[PDB]
């Protein structure tokens, strides 16, 4: 089997991209935001605290004939950006661009953080990192994928994202018309439970390509980039007046700069983010100070390979028995 379902912006900058799924019977579609960095697939719903809810679309397990209580079983994240959510566990029939999973674990919301209720647009997450990071107690609960894999006519997923226009999420095979040149794949480490690869370098504009290992993740739900400050601050320092800026939380540059492009390296072979893709325009309404998206990691203890650099390639999450990363450009 195969799946195929676009995936589009939620809004003017790129922050994050929301992808429709099936759940139950029949049908109820949610929007979920698709993250290679976390393991649980978890949605608004009937049980989620009234005033927690603004605007989003919420899963009724009542009104689904397909939908069991997993007894017993319960959930709990926090993600990196300081968000979270809780809840209990129903076992239901979920597809995805038309690849169907039955008895997927759909983690329904009884309380949600302030930023999940504050966007409207998204329904809730579909976790694509290992099951080994699922949060359901006592009985870990596998992701879509992981559940789909066997079914699969090969064992990947491919993320496509567009810059400022929908892209693509495909289930079970690679679309060979939607990359240009060579796929060049990089070996991952699962021992965090992420798709987790090392970098062999960057280059900021035009400048020389630096050789240098950057370890680090393939997450969508991740909007920027985040690396080594050496390496961030090399870039910055391209950019007339940009500055780190405290007060703001990271690094900011004058609205009216031109960004350089950045590239990363994928083995020997280079991605190259375009400039533009690094603008997420201005700090708070009206102002001249633009907020870039390149950061450091330095406070996080992990660099991050987020929507920034990704949708500058066509990305295969290659989940066969030793999984790899796949990178072309496009």
């Amino acid at each position: 089997s195969t799946g195929s379902a676009t995936t589009t912006p939620i809004d003017s900058l790129d922050d994050a991209y929301i992808t429709p799924v099936q759940i139950g019977t029949p049908a109820q579609t949610l929007n979920l935001d698709f993250d290679t960095g976390s393991s649980d697939l978890w949605v608004f719903s009937s049980e989620t605290t009234a005033s927690e809810v603004d605007g989003q679309t919420i899963y009724t397990p009542s009104k689904s004939t397909t939908a069991k209580l997993l007894s017993g079983a319960t959930w709990s994240i926090s993600y990196g950006d300081g968000s979270s959510s809780s809840g209990d566990v129903y076992t239901d029939t979920v597809s995805v661009g038309g690849l169907t999973v039955t008895g997927q674990a759909v983690e329904s919301a009884k309380k949600v953080s302030s930023s999940f209720t504050e966007d409207s647009t998204i329904d809730g997450l579909l976790g694509l990192a290992f099951s080994t990071l699922n949060t359901v107690s006592p009985t870990q609960q596998k992701t879509f994928f992981d559940n789909a894999k066997a079914s699969l006519d090969s064992p990947v997923f491919t993320a496509d994202l567009g810059y400022h226009a929908p892209g693509t999420y495909n289930f079970g095979f690679i679309d060979t018309t939607a990359y240009t040149g060579s796929i060049t794949y990089t070996a991952v480490s699962t021992k965090q439970g992420f798709w987790e690869w090392t970098s062999t370098g960057y280059a900021v504009g035009s400048g020389t390509f630096k050789s240098t290992s950057i370890d680090g993740i393939a997450d969508t739900g991740t909007t920027l980039l985040y690396l080594p400050a050496t390496v961030v601050s090399a870039y910055w320092a391209q950019v007339s007046g940009a500055k780190s800026s405290s007060s703001v939380g990271g690094y900011v540059f004058p609205c009216s700069a031109t960004l350089p492009s950045f590239t990363f390296g994928v083995g020997s072979a280079r991605i190259v983010i375009p400039g533009d893709y690094i603008d997420f325009g201005p700090i708070s309404t009206g102002s001249s100070s633009c907020f870039g998206g390149i950061q450091s990691s330095a406070g996080i203890g992990i660099n991050i390979f987020g929507d920034v650099a990704l949708k500058a390639a066509f990305v295969v999450f290659n989940g066969a028995t030793t999984p790899t990363l796949g990178f072309a450009s496009k």
